[PDB]
């Protein structure tokens, strides 16, 4: 038996960052993790492995395809060694999970390996796999249990032939034909990876656009068109009726128009189900404790991230807001800062979103649909990467930067990027929004030449003054 | 056949062509005069554009030919260099972009005059074509954007064949077996890297004790140098080249010695790259008759509206004081023209970033530790290595760090220095931060997307502000 000031259940982005920050703040900190490694979804079956595969597959594409040759890099033959590519992936995951073990040690956070359950308003009991337990009496409890894949009823995931993103990140062979349910972020990212390695990919989507919630429709549309030219096929506004695994090993996927009718069947070698994720809170002790979940399974919390019980908090994927890793970490940090007395404030309008395909997609702030729905009078500035010096020099010119500015004050209301370097570029945009900067502000900042950031600068100039210089 | 205008821009490089476009968009009847066969000045034709094309292609060659792709399961038979094809990619880009300026001039009503321009009156410019033909332009204002030229090394004459300036270095016909570079400045390091990557044995000889040129932070420079040396790039610091001579052999012997004197010796190479700097170009512009005197470095003195001694005659870009960079010239051109239209004119050279496009890249804006020291500014430091950055680790590109310098009391960011992947792009968020007078805390508190290289920027500010970053 042992005690602490703060007990965080979960070693994911929200959890481990919170543990560390609480420790650095002067709290006696304990972190409970049920899995064999720290890092949660992001490190082990999420962010890290997916980006590694996105990265390696893109490079395979450049070598195997036409890009490298056009640059004077001639190679007789280019073959995929999926075993070694997955190896690179695993190496990154092993190194980063180790890093957290080292960081906990460095900040003297204590690692309790086991399945935690809140056994008392000031206690958490960690029951290992061998039944051997451990008790932790603490002043505050921080729930950072995260999420799990959202199952598709009627279809049972077996991570072999019918998989979730977890199975898809470790496919043993490039599937010949792959069907993806859900043309969201995972769908487009994992679909793209396997499409590049040689699979024939079709994403089936219930809604009428790709990219998930909050993406700007014009950007979503241009993105789809580019992916389609890459080989990626889409069936939008389509519902999946069901799926059956056949004795020959193939999988039949029944579909129909979302508005009924147009029955069809798609046959594939691998089915990837990715229609979202949901908060994971089972056997945590909330029903017992009195913590009622909302209809969607999230733990309700106030502006300081505390539950019904004033000393029990919840952050990350287990609570409302975008289910993203940087969002979970920020909440962890501010939640424990709040525990130490500081103010606690987060503005989800300033949390960016990134899609790590190629081209990448990234945005922060409002989409045009949001502004029209809100009756906002705004201005639009667009700048194609085809007119950007660095993009043209690199011979990688798909897409554009689109800026939405308030008509009255020129304040940047939304930044949307489709193209090279979008993921890094959106952070200059997040910073701008944090200060309430104007389109003109950005346009007058001296950006390095030649860089992709200049497309960003010119789109702001266009939004502000009406015309950019290079287009 | 005289033509008239409100603004006549002499020169079509970054400064000039942007100023011409901006002036036209503001409503001025605008003329842009260029003596070369194409538009775009140094940057587009023999500078920024072709060097970045080669830097990009040579890096990819390295990733393929070397061990990188192999480590990712991308197995290749025999990676080979088709120098002709690679030079073609570089050229296709230069042609496309230069043609783009011509189209933008047309779209914006800018009148392009081909010929060597000379100010022949307070309100007149005459452009003389190759065929001796003449075009006169009566104009309300004159904007000198004549740029620069390579600084010659006395005693060594460049022939763009075996003894080259950056221009010949950008079009070498074959990979040199051995190459020596005079000057470990930005060009020396970038082009030296290009050729090194393509198979050349490269050594840069530098008179000073560090690589990277003026302004680079010393800690950053030494870390950069060490990383380059691990790549095979050789350096002879605090060493001066006393001369070069070409043998019947075809090779060239370079006599060098300690910068202070003595230690004399000779080294030999196939190609000699002379890049000891660039200088303002104002030749035969008519400045002497106008009474417009140059400063000691050959630059045109201008006031805060970029006006020369004669108020309706202006100068911007490489011909005037400040960093000789393309973005600097472009900004000076825009604000200069905005001023001509009565608006405020403001530029703070402390917020003009600098980038070195090697791999890893180097980027900075604001002050270096040495500048803050000589200025007496009390400051604190925040560092974060790319080895602890998630995007950097997953991509196996972990060299470097971000270093933030904040004012000890106010926590205001005073300087940002980045060594590693994505530096060139990342420095722009830093520049936005400096413009706003951000504090290290302001930065650490903005939500940066995970996983991005930019998180290193965030963490380093967190370290400078709070004392510790989260992931290191
Ligand atoms: C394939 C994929 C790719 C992704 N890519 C990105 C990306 O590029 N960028 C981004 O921002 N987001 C990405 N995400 C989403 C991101 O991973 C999640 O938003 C993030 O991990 C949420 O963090 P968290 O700390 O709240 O929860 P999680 O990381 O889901 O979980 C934290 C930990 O809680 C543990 N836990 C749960 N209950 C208990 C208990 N009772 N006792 C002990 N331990 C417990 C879990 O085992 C887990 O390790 C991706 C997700 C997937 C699936
Ligand atoms: C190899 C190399 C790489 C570089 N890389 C970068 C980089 O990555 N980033 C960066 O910011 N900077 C870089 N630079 C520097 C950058 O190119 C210059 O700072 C920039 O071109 C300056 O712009 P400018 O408009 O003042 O002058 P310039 O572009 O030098 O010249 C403008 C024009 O003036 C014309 N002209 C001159 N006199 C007359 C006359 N009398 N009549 C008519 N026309 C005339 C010239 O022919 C030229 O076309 C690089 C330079 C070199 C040499
Ligand atoms: N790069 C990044 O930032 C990444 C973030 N993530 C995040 O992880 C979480 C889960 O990702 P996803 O599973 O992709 O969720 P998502 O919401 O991004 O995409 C799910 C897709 O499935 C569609 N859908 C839902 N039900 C359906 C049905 N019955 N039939 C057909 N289509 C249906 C949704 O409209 C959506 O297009 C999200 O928060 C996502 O943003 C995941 C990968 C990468
Ligand atoms: N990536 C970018 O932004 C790039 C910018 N440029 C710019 O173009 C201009 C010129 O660049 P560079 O030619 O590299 O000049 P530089 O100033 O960057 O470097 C010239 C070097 O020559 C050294 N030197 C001088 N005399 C010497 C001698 N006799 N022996 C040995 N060394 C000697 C100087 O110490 C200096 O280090 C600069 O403004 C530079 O910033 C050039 C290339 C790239």
């Amino acid at each position: 038996p042992i005690d602490a000031d703060v007990t965080v259940i979960g070693s994911g982005p929200g959890g481990y960052v919170a543990a560390i920050k609480a420790a650095q703040l002067g709290f006696k900190t304990v972190c409970i993790e049920k899995n064999e490694t720290l890092g949660g979804t992001c490190l082990n079956v999420g962010c890290i492995p997916s980006k590694a595969l996105l990265n390696n597959s893109h490079y395979y594409h450049m070598a195997h395809g036409t890009d490298f040759a056009s640059r004077g890099i001639e190679m007789s033959e280019v073959r995929l060694n999926l075993d070694k590519m997955m190896e690179q992936k695993s190496t990154a995951v092993k190194a980063l999970t180790g890093g957290i073990a080292h960081l906990f040690k460095q900040n003297k956070v204590v690692h309790v390996n086991g399945y935690g359950k809140i056994t008392g308003k000031n206690q958490v009991t960690a029951t290992k796999a061998d039944g051997g337990t451990q008790v932790i009496d603490t002043k505050n409890i921080l729930i950072a249990t995260g999420s799990e894949v959202t199952p598709f009823p009627g279809i049972t995931i077996d991570e072999d032939t019918i998989v979730s993103s977890t199975g898809a990140l470790s496919l043993k062979k490039v599937p010949e034909k792959m069907v993806v349910i859900g043309a969201g972020v995972i769908g487009v990212e994992l679909g793209s990876v396997w499409q590049r390695l040689g699979a024939d990919v079709t994403a089936v989507e219930f809604l009428g656009h790709v990219g998930g919630v909050g993406i700007d429709m014009e950007i979503s549309k241009n993105f789809q068109r580019i992916l389609q030219k890459q080989g990626f096929k889409f069936k939008l506004n389509t519902k999946v009726t069901g799926a059956t695994k056949k004795s020959d090993g193939k999988i039949d996927v029944s579909i129909e128009a979302a508005s009924g009718g147009k029955a069809e069947v798609i046959t594939c070698d691998v089915l990837l189900v990715c229609i979202g994720r949901r908060p994971f809170t089972k056997n945590l002790g909330l029903e017992e404790l009195g913590i009622e979940l909302d209809p969607r399974g999230r733990i309700p919390v106030n502006t300081r991230f505390q539950t019904k019980i004033p000393n029990i908090y919840a952050i990350g994927d287990v609570v409302a807001g975008p289910m993203l890793a940087h969002k979970a970490e920020d909440e962890g940090i501010i939640c424990v800062e709040g525990m130490a007395g500081g103010a606690v404030h987060i503005d989800y309008n300033c949390v960016p979103s990134v899609i790590y395909t190629h081209p990448e997609v990234a945005w922060v702030g409002k989409s045009e649909e949001q502004l029209k729905e809100e009756g906002i009078e705004y201005k639009v500035g667009k700048f194609p990467f085809a007119a950007n010096s660095r993009a043209k020099t690199n011979a990688d010119t798909d897409g554009m930067v689109k800026i939405l500015g308030q008509k009255s004050t020129d304040r940047v209301l939304g930044a949307h990027i489709l193209g090279p370097g979008a993921g890094e570029m959106v952070n200059e945009a997040a910073l701008a929004l944090e200060y309430g900067a104007s389109c003109e502000d950005i346009a007058r900042v001296c950006h390095a030449h030649p860089t992709l950031s200049e497309a960003f600068r010119e789109a702001n100039l266009a939004a502000s003054f009406g015309k950019s210089i290079n287009f």
